[PDB]
């Protein structure tokens, strides 16, 4: 069903911790068959299961952490601040995102965007 | 003009201060004469400065901080995580929210949006 507010949050934290695993198999299955994602937002977004895994093939030595709460809205919406450590060409480098989500009526990611850009980015 | 990402930055750090000393009229100017607000998301918004201002009355001894970077794109885009510490009834209680704001050609806030709900309220 769309999640609760209780739900959302549930979601969202289960989702970093799959990002930080690194699985991306179950990364993808969490969005919706058609869902869109916007990563850095004000790029065009990519469709469909087939696109996002390819994204996060090519992202994902990496780990990401919750840096606050989620926070959840009562009609499937999500908002949650975290930080994604990493190493850009041997240098080591983190960046701190802010990723929003809207789930459907069967607790999937309909859309994703993701708030950062270089100022963002402390390589 | 259209903020970039590192003007962003400071305009929504800007407008924490602001809500933190509680400065209502600096606060209703840094939004678009047309603004609307989604307070929490979810609600219908607000239009305007008239019902901000009054929804910023109604609303603010009360402390606001960043917890955490602003994150911006380059789109006139922002989304920032905080801290509201009030005091409900003689208690005490926190909510961590999430605003999204979209700037306009001018660097006034066009859009704005909470997100929270009570999951978030440590009361």
């Amino acid at each position: 069903n769309l999640p609760t507010a209780q739900e959302v949050q549930g979601l969202m934290a289960r989702y970093i911790e799959l990002v930080d695993v690194g699985d991306i198999e179950a990364i993808v299955q969490m969005y919706a068959d058609d869902a869109t994602v916007e990563d850095p937002f004000g790029q065009p977004p990519i469709h469909g299961r087939e696109q996002i895994a390819a994204f996060f093939r090519q992202g994902l030595k990496v780990r990401a952490c919750l840096t606050g709460p989620v926070r959840a809205s009562h009609n499937g919406c999500g908002a949650m601040p975290f930080r994604v450590e990493m190493v850009w060409n041997g240098q080591p480098c983190a960046l701190d995102v802010i990723d929003v989500m809207r789930f459907d009526e069967h607790g999937r990611i309909q859309t994703m965007q993701a708030y950062w850009s270089e100022v963002n980015l402390s390589v």
